[PDB]
């Protein structure tokens, strides 16, 4: 694998979707197949039909498989079997153990959670590991909050402290890092300034959930 | 216990000032008697004789005692034998071993020195913990700075660091998390805008030092 | 050695210029001889002479010698040798191992990769450190990023991250704190306000590159 090839355009694209498949794996850089939240608890299987059926290139394509200790994923490394996809994205990573137990394939830790950020060096220094990311979403949720970003727009300490803990734990270990998904698909403005901002620190990947969001992404890290 | 259950309105209050007490705990969610920096070094065995023959609901209270490896905390223990108290916190809280040497009464780590914060996930751990809090002033005070905050009336970026830092130790062993006490009592635009954000942010409590307080407080954490 | 007690203006002065050697010494309250990217790679050999018979007080000076691991860092030693200094600043410092390697002389850890911000608290520990250091410059470009600033001048949030983090991990040690050289030598509004912060957090030195910049250093630590 060698998805640092790749440009610093990935997008997330629901598995029960198989229709979208070709047009996102042709917008983007990187397509991120959702197994996750990105697509309804009852449409999990057919997603997974779909995952085996409808196939897209290996060296550009990574699937976000359910969280560890679920059922979910369980039915996820299965249906994973009967196709060609060696990397992974794990959510609510918490622990090196959780990675580890994803072996032999390569991992992409996703960090949304107290837990995860605490134990963010160890599970970026895990064998399988190739790839640390965060999410504000979850973490502000897990813990117990209810807003990511204040008032201006910005996003809230917390959240900002994460962000610079799995770069720093990403980078200490040569994995790639991935910023955080810009969820105001509209706000092109806002996106523009974080995706500037991760190239600058050093960012990798800025992940988008709409392929509107890939060129802005693309164009901020140009030079 | 079940601290978590009370309201997120915390007031300290003397132990020294019994005839305070009965207002206290009707004014706020969960009052904390205070044995440290609220009684004067004299105070002390007067606020220690207040502790037992002036009651009030254990369910609702929580003794702050002294540092670990002081003559105080030690005075502080036997005194608190003689009353039906069970959750203390523990101020300049720099181990887990300084928290499991309170066993077996419940304890809220106040991180509020370096070393604190940089073991505030192995204090967090602790059996013993069920509760995290952060301090500004004697954060600095001990770092040899001389200003938590700054011109425009934010903290330092080391005072934001920490309270991120205690927010994620707290939530990732599911402790209660509790937020800093505003100093500046009739700033309660300040107030207002630091407890909106620890109840997006998630933290369960805000503590205050002045009745004043609470209710922009339980506001701020309404919906 | 006894460092503390010398003022908060610290000053860098490539070893291959030992003509300046004497104003240096005596503009400054420390002189950080420098051996490594303050001297042209084939001007090192000749730093290391002057570092030999160009004499400076031992009490005043540290040697920031070349990165762990390297044959530059070598050939320092063996030139240290014929010299009564006895504290070194260790550049691109990442590990505890990489300081105790420099037993018995003392040093002082600059920290700028992510590695070392990872192990800043590990480093920090070890009994041969005596300060900590940051530097956000070589810190973004080992991240693999292109600014440590952003467009309003003000750090970008990771290199404030790690700012905080070598703070409070020098400072849980007890070891001295110095904070990252103001590199707009001409901008002393900015310098300013950032030793000014730093003596209200707790740093003891803010490093200067520029002989002009530790006036301004030496009055925002004044009270
Ligand atoms: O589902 C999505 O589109 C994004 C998501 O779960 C995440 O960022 O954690
Ligand atoms: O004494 C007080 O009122 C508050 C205090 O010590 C602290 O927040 O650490
Ligand atoms: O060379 C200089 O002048 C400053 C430097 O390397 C650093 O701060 O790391
Ligand atoms: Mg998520
Ligand atoms: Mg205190
Ligand atoms: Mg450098």
């Amino acid at each position: 694998m060698n998805l640092r090839a790749a440009g610093p355009g990935w997008l997330f694209c629901p598995a029960d979707r198989p229709e979208r498949f070709a047009k996102a794996a042709a917008a983007a850089d990187v397509v991120i197949l959702d197994l996750e939240d990105g697509v309804a608890e009852a449409q999990k299987p057919a997603a997974r039909n779909a995952l085996r059926d409808t196939p897209l290139d290996p060296e550009r394509t990574v699937v976000r498989i359910n969280a560890g200790g679920t059922a979910d994923q369980a039915r996820d490394l299965e249906a994973l079997a009967g196709t060609a996809y060696t990397t992974v994205m794990l959510p609510k990573a918490e622990s090196a153990a959780q990675v580890i137990e994803l072996a032999p394939r390569d991992v992409i830790a996703l960090v949304e959670t107290a837990r995860g950020a605490v134990c963010a060096a160890e599970i970026a220094a895990a064998d399988p590991t190739v790839g640390m990311m965060w999410g504000a979403e979850d973490l502000i949720a897990t813990l117990g909050g209810s807003s990511s970003r204040r008032a201006d727009g910005a996003y809230r300490d917390v959240a900002r402290h994460v962000r610079s803990t799995i770069l720093l734990a990403a980078s200490a270990f040569g994995r790639l890092a991935l910023d955080a998904v810009h969820l105001d698909i509209l706000d092109v403005e806002g996106l523009q300034e974080e995706a500037r901002d991760a190239a600058a620190v050093g960012f990798d990947v800025t992940v988008c959930i709409h392929p509107s969001q890939i060129p802005v992404v693309r164009k901020a890290y140009r030079p």
